[PDB]
């Protein structure tokens, strides 16, 4: 790499994995649309497999991300609306507080108090329209964000009905496939395995275990090499050759309502750019980010803003991810790491490297 970017990635990502005792890691930076890779430590401490640009990690709720741009998708492909109702593609959903709950409530988790976790003790389709049906909103429709799986997981879900296609096929063959992500897994294949890292929560070795619509909400593994090219694809939508995928990656990145300094997408998240970091970095504080905040539409959302700030947290268990990019400099980063360490942690260094670059 040019020796600006190797010296502000390495100044700045070895004390953190010192500090927050990460195993392993890899980063990448997009710097002028190019992808630059670092990798650090072990993906395996048992079997001593190291963090490799092939190393498989669990995005967590990253994978978010892929799910606001598959639903921006269907929009392009006119399969659905977002002023459309929840019933519409769910007509069994009959409970009255449905009414008036659209997929943008769904999609940008202000339906009005949906839950972060859905319960470990749905597991059918049964099960799962009856948590929904029995769920009673604290608040009304598009008055307050509370950060949910069961929200933008039931997103994806209604959103790719209209398809035929499952969730899993629908992502596979509408972005994965198109944007050449070909190490990018709902579920990690047998020949893949050897590429798949540990994650390790109190010291042992674990990996996400399955869950209703964790597919949808946090179940999304890649390697660095994929998630820079995810980033080069969201950075310059424009470059890419389906009509729908890219409107569907803009429309990911429209904001929809405001809380504070920050602006709700499909998935995404942007603040405007220049960002104080304050902002970003206390912002991807838990509970700043999982709290109930009230929020203000934006009447109609305002198309994709190039000098935007848009990033996304994820961890699972096990592990601990940041995505981060400027579309108007050509600059991102990704941090995968094989330990859920804190938010703040993350979007500091992103923040200390890309400040650096920019
Ligand atoms: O191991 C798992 O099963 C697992 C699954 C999904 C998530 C996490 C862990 C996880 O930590 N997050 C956070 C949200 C979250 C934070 C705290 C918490 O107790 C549950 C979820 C995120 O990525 O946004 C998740 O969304």
């Amino acid at each position: 790499a040019p020796q600006q970017i190797n010296d502000i990635v390495h100044r700045t990502i070895t004390p953190l994995i010192e500090q927050q005792k990460i195993p392993g890691m890899a980063v990448a930076v997009i710097y002028q649309g190019k992808p630059y890779y670092f990798t650090w430590g072990y993906a395996d401490i048992a079997k001593k497999q190291p963090v490799t640009q092939q190393t498989l990690f669990e995005l967590g709720s990253v994978s978010k991300t892929f799910t606001g741009v598959l639903g921006g998708d269907a929009i392009a492909r006119g399969e659905i609306k977002l002023s459309d109702p929840t019933t519409k593609y769910w007509p069994e959903l009959t409970a009255k507080q449905w009414n008036g709950i659209t997929l943008l409530h769904l999609a940008t988790y202000t339906a009005g108090g949906l839950p972060l976790q859905v319960p470990d003790e749905v597991k059918s389709s049964s099960d799962l329209l009856r948590f929904y049906q029995n769920w009673q909103p604290a608040w009304a429709p598009g008055t307050q964000r509370l950060y949910a799986n069961s929200s933008i997981g039931l997103f994806g879900a209604l959103a790719v009905k209209p398809s035929g296609l499952s969730f899993e096929q629908a992502m596979q063959t509408r972005v994965f496939q198109p944007l050449k992500l070909n190490h990018t897994w709902i579920n990690v294949p047998p020949a893949e395995e050897k590429n798949y890292a540990w994650g390790y929560r109190e010291g042992k070795a674990v990996h996400v275990s399955p869950g209703a619509l964790d597919a949808e909400a946090y179940g999304v593994k890649s390697t660095i090499e994929d998630m820079a090219r995810w980033v080069q694809s969201n950075l310059k939508p424009l470059d890419i050759n389906e009509k729908t995928l890219q409107q569907g990656i803009q429309l990911a990145q429209s904001r929809y309502w405001q809380t504070g300094d920050m602006y709700q997408g499909l998935g995404w998240e942007m603040l405007d750019w220049p960002v104080n970091p304050d902002s970003i970095i206390n912002g991807s504080d838990n509970k700043i980010a999982l709290a109930a905040r009230p929020v203000k539409a934006i009447t109609p959302p305002t198309p994709a803003v190039r000098a935007s700030w848009v990033h996304k947290t994820g961890a699972t268990g096990g592990f601990g991810s940041y995505v981060a990019f400027i579309p108007e400099k050509e600059l991102g980063i990704v941090m995968l790491a094989n330990k859920n360490y804190p938010n703040p942690a993350r979007v500091d260094a992103a923040w200390q490297i890309l400040n650096a670059l920019q």
